[PDB]
């Protein structure tokens, strides 16, 4: 039953005077010819959903390192780079996306400051350094912040073991093993006022210190109720004032539920997909005012079905620009109209 319209506005197209405008795929995405198709008719940038996490790309360790499988994420780099579009690396550091194993060693122990920045250096080397020149961005440090912590820091186990120079130090041996890569610190609900305050200190600090960070990737997890396009834009306005930072939208998608609801629908209220479309709209609208400094907006989904949001909540959702028949949404004109 699947009616994909081949002939409708190609959304980078749309906002190509704008920045690019890119979609988050799994892997057999790449092996389905209609996904194929969609993807590179309206996106010139992809990022693997989950396949280049330090999970998906570590194999194991020995005694002298870590052992990796690239197999698929060779086949995503391949895929942009063959097709003429960007592809943003998601994700080197991460803590919950990262086996409880890589923080101790060969031996079932718990690693030293020393020998998991010494790993640090050599997974990021590797990665980075196989795909030199063919990832255009990397989301370096993901998550890091935890507005609830009295200095901002989130207490993961990367923070526990080594303080906060984990990230400054991730950036630079990025930056040395692919120097021609923007290089992003990621996070999620940077709305919210004192998290996005811990984060512009933060970036602005490393900044400043002349740690090689190019950009914020917003992740803009939202929902039909919040937060407002004008709390997104007094985040884009201050970290846009960090000389030298760009931002890139990185994993949006908008939720028809409220956060904590149980709220729970079997076909998608229309009044919703009605709201949705008029929150796109005036999103897009608002980002348009920003080009200079926001180059690349990323839908976490080619369409509602693949969302991860339904996995993640245990219950249909309809947060993207394509239903599950891949024919357009109220939200997907919204967003045509914006731009
Ligand atoms: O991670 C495994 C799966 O990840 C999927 O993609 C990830 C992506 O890779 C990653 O980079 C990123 O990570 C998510 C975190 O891991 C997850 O814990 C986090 O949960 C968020 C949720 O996304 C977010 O929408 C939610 O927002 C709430 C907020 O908590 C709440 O405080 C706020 O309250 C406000 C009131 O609503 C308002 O009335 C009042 O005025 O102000 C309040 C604020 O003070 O409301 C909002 C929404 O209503 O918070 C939770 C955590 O609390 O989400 C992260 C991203 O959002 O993003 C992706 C999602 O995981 C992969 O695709 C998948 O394949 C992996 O398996």
């Amino acid at each position: 039953d699947k009616m994909p319209d081949w002939n409708i506005p190609s959304l980078y197209e749309s906002y190509k005077n704008d920045f690019r405008i890119g979609v988050a795929i799994p892997a057999k995405c790449l092996s389905n010819d209609t996904d194929r198709r969609m993807v590179l008719k309206h996106f010139n940038s992809i990022t693997a959903e989950n396949e280049m996490k330090p999970e998906s790309l570590l194999a194991g360790q020995t005694s002298t390192g870590l052992n990796y499988r690239f197999s698929t994420a060779d086949t995503f780099v391949d895929f942009a780079n063959t097709n003429n579009i960007g592809i943003r690396g998601h994700t080197l550091v991460w803590h919950s996306q990262t086996p409880d194993w890589f923080f101790k060693d060969s031996s079932g122990q718990r690693l030293t400051k020393d020998a998991l920045l010494a790993r640090l250096k050599q997974y990021i080397y590797d990665v980075v350094g196989r795909y030199k020149g063919k990832v255009y961005a990397w989301d370096v440090v993901n998550q890091a912040i935890d507005e609830n912590q009295s200095d901002g820091y989130r207490r993961s186990t990367w923070y526990e073991i080594c303080g906060p120079e984990y990230i400054e130090k991730a950036f630079i041996w990025a930056h040395e093993a692919d120097p021609n890569a923007k290089l992003f610190y990621n996070d999620y609900n940077t709305e919210i006022s004192k998290k996005r305050d811990f984060i512009y200190n933060m970036v602005k600090n490393l900044k400043s210190k002349g740690i090689p960070i190019h950009g914020i990737g917003m992740q803009c997890h939202i929902n039909v109720n919040w937060p407002s396009v004008s709390e997104i834009e007094n985040s884009i306005k201050l970290f846009s004032s960090i000389p030298g930072i760009e931002i890139h939208i990185t994993q949006l998608d908008m939720s028809l539920y409220n956060y904590g609801s149980s709220e729970n629908y079997s076909t998608p209220p229309q009044d919703l997909l009605q709201k949705q479309a008029q929150k796109y709209k005036e999103l897009f609208t608002m980002l348009k005012k920003y080009t200079n400094v926001v180059k690349c907006v990323t839908f976490w989904g080619l369409k509602d079905d693949y969302s991860w949001l339904r996995s993640f909540n245990g219950k249909n959702d309809w947060p993207l620009l394509l239903f599950e028949d891949y024919s357009a949404k109220p939200a997907y004109w919204a967003v045509i109209e914006a731009s």
